[PDB]
């Protein structure tokens, strides 16, 4: 088989890619390693910048986001027994971020995808990629036991963290820059109403902990944990005890519990490799870069780097512009170093770092009060929440 | 003998508390342990905030500085091969800073005490305090061989970090906040016109530069170095090369180089004692904090330390309201840490530290990038390099 653009990968990235894609005429099939079921059943990503949300439209599908989606104009910060709301309305000057599920938005791609009549190659067993370098580049992969082939004219990598397509670029040309940081959140989704109908992220001396929703009857709520712990030894009831531990009283005691939908431990870490792309390979989302949930931009930078890509392979098929596709890295990594960060800013501010000396703790409680008190403070966490603009 | 407040230290704080306590007719006697030579040799500080400035006119110690000092509206900020003004005047809402020597701000009140005839008792040696949480507190030390005792009310602590007063509160009582930095500041004093008219700080890949000035026609100039380093290995020559190395072509080109009047290395510490009292005594500058000094914060801080004082002891002495003295250290903390976090993030993003990984040295850069890029960013420099209101 043939086509002209190879997407591995069906989570947010591809899908967003291969709908955009499909739209403007380039025609392109997307490989994926596992079951429709399996991916929608990752919950991951809760909060969607404006540019994503613009990307959605221009992509057709977002009719049940608009209708469905909460447009949050606050967000709040709690520390020392203080209650701190960023308008990021007012400060970042007229932009809001979306509250709108990660399931959600692949769940409308897909039913977008599967409408347009675009391939789709669910449980694609070993891919591999080859001659990358060359000016046919292919694909072969297993499908219920028969090695096909697909011949296209470029590749584009949107396998998450640990896809193939990352792994197929030699080593010696790729620059890793890591991160592990030494503990995780564990999540819990609830089929709850929300504690506050906007998101409160809170440094207590017991640890992080995060309120946030999907819903006006769905919560979602984190806790930081060490990455010694075992999800089976959080039974809903020790979560509840312990995230109201962690929240201010007058919140805590609003707080309606009750029983799980989905419980996991997610570690944190921040990842970035340099450059992202190899020939006529390009690499987008998680298959390039991680970065602690923290500040809310995985999947915001996964949209970024879509919206680039897509916006370069127009002018190679329709000016004939394929030089434009040089400069693919130099502009995503101007926006992903920014959101790295960011993202690494706030996780250091407001978690619980084990071995930290009474220097460092007076320091991290300083910044709290330094940047949510100056309006100029406010407004560097403001910018960055509602996201940085697009190149 | 007997006085109102007895004052240990002949350095800026002292001497600048002395001066506004004796235009206030509250009688001072202040002690200090070497000569008036040994004081007036430590080059030091050369930038001072607006209300650093304020407070000298007060004092009736401006004449000088107004005709000598430089008042600067913006500094500068070279890293990766760029050069970024921060217009202080226009981010900040109108404020500045003025160079003046803390060399020269010390003989200007020195003069100015040594006219107004009030009490100063140089090489009084072997300083010891008593009594600190009775009613009348007593000073013992050394003059000629003979010990005096000296009765007062209250003292102030204002003999620097090496000084006896910290030594005389019970350590059980204080709590202490240290980081030592991995390197110094070699500092040199030519007798040469500046590279610039405002101030150039240096990220370089082989460390820290920086090109202050104290007048038009003479330089101060730093590089980081090793804690290792001896001055004696370190010619003019040799630190001429070495400044140049860390500065932008075009900025080295046109500098006027010339032997050193003075050439000495600075190790870059961070020190906070919480509370800063104790009965009787208050400490006041060094005695009680010391920030690295990347962001000129250091005499500055005395400065705000000793106005909150005496306003206090005003108030005690004239209105009879002894109780608000109780208050003293909470009032200085809340801008000695905002200050001291301003001072870390600084040294933070302009040194090279030792055994930095990819993902750090990546981040140093992009918070360099980021906040001088955003104007929001720039105003947080901004604010708090002028200064942030004084309590
Ligand atoms: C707890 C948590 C909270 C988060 N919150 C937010 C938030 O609020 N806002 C935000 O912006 N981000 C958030 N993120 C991040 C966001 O979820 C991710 O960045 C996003 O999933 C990345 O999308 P992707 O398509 O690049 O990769 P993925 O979602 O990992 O999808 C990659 C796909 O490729 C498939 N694949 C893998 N290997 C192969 C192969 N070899 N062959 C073919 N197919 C293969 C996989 O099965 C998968 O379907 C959060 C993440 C977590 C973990
Ligand atoms: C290289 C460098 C650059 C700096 N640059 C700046 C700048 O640009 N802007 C800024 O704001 N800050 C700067 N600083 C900091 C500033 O110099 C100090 O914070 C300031 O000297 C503190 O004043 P002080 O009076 O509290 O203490 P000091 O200046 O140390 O004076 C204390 C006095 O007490 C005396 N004393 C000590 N022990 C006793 C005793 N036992 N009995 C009696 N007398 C005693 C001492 O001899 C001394 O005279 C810089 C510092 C350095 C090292």
């Amino acid at each position: 088989m043939k086509t002209q653009v190879a997407i591995i990968g069906a989570g947010p990235s591809g899908l967003l890619l291969g709908q955009l894609l499909h739209k403007a005429g380039i025609d392109n099939v997307i490989l994926e390693r596992q079951t429709p079921d399996y991916v929608l059943g990752r919950i991951r990503a809760g909060v969607l910048e404006q540019g994503m949300v613009d990307l959605l439209r221009e992509a057709g599908v977002d009719r049940r986001m608009a209708r469905d989606g909460l447009v949050h104009e606050g967000v709040e910060i709690a520390f020392a027994g203080q209650r701190r709301r960023i308008d990021l309305k007012r400060l970042s000057g007229g932009k809001t971020v979306t509250v709108y599920g990660q399931t959600e938005v692949t769940r409308d791609l897909m039913e977008a995808r599967e409408a347009s009549g675009a391939t789709t190659v669910y449980q694609a067993a070993e891919v591999r990629l080859h001659d990358l370098q060359g000016e046919r580049p292919y694909v072969t992969f297993e499908r219920d036991g028969e090695r096909l082939r697909l011949d296209c004219d470029y590749i584009a990598g949107c396998d998450g963290f640990h896809g193939i397509s990352r792994q197929s670029i030699p080593a010696e040309r790729l620059k890793v820059f890591e991160r592990v940081y030494p503990f995780g959140w564990l999540g819990l989704l609830a089929d709850t109403p929300p504690v506050s109908h906007e998101l409160i992220y809170a440094n207590h001396p017991r640890g992080f902990a995060l309120c946030s929703q999907r819903s006006a009857t769905r919560s979602r709520y984190y806790v930081q944990v060490p990455l010694t712990e075992k999800v089976e030894d959080w039974s809903d009831e020790r979560f509840w005890t312990e995230l109201k531990a962690r929240l201010p009283a007058e919140v805590a005691e609003k707080l309606v519990t009750g029983p799980s939908l989905e419980k996991s431990i997610a570690p944190l870490t921040s990842f970035v490799v340099e450059p992202m792309q190899h020939g006529r390979l390009f690499l987008a989302g998680d298959a390039a870069h991680i970065v602690p949930p923290t500040g809310a931009k995985g999947l915001n930078l996964a949209a970024s780097d879509v919206s680039t890509l897509y916006r370069l392979l127009l002018k190679a098929y329709r000016e004939g512009r394929g030089e434009l596709l040089e400069r693919y890295s130099a502009i995503c990594l101007r926006r992903i170093w920014k959101a790295e960060r960011f993202s690494w800013w706030m996780t250091s501010v407001l978690h619980r770092f084990p071995d930290t000396d009474a220097f460092s703790q007076r320091i991290q409680q300083t910044e709290l009060e330094y940047y949510l008190g100056s309006e100029a403070g406010l407004a560097t966490i403001a910018e960055n929440y509602v996201g940085l603009p697009y190149e």
